[PDB]
């Protein structure tokens, strides 16, 4: 499932990958330099951004230059979730998506400035 989750291939100064999570309404937000990993065992870097509305789960075009979040974007994925677990550090869920799909975590790194977080698929 009901909440729902994108992926948004975001072709900016870099090119790079939106992943998304609905929570209360907005879409709570990670910039990830590679592709999701479709499967356990790799590693990747997400960081926080700032909320998207809603509506944007469905957005694939181009955002004019000078706007926050101005580039090229496509929906790479796009599917709902379960969520499993939440915490400031942490969030885990079970995605059901066409590229993405099971258990994936989100756990935000006590080292160092804003934080980063770790993301991975569930080894399950
Ligand atoms: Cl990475
Ligand atoms: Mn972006």
């Amino acid at each position: 499932d009901k909440p729902i989750f994108v992926v948004q291939r975001h072709d900016a100064r870099k090119l790079h990958y939106d992943f998304r999570l609905e929570m209360d309404g907005v879409l709570k937000s990670w910039a990830v330099p590679k592709e999701p990993p479709k499967d356990a065992g790799t590693r990747r870097l997400a960081i926080e951004t700032e909320d998207h509305p809603l509506a944007y789960a469905d957005f694939e075009g181009e955002i004019p230059a000078g706007e926050y979040g101005a580039g090229k974007v496509e929906i790479w994925d796009r599917g709902t979730f379960e969520l499993l677990k939440r915490e400031e550090r942490e969030i885990v869920v079970s995605l059901e998506g066409k590229e993405l799909k099971g258990i994936y975590v989100l756990i935000r790194t006590k080292y160092g400035g804003e934080k980063g977080w770790l993301f991975f698929k569930k080894a399950s």
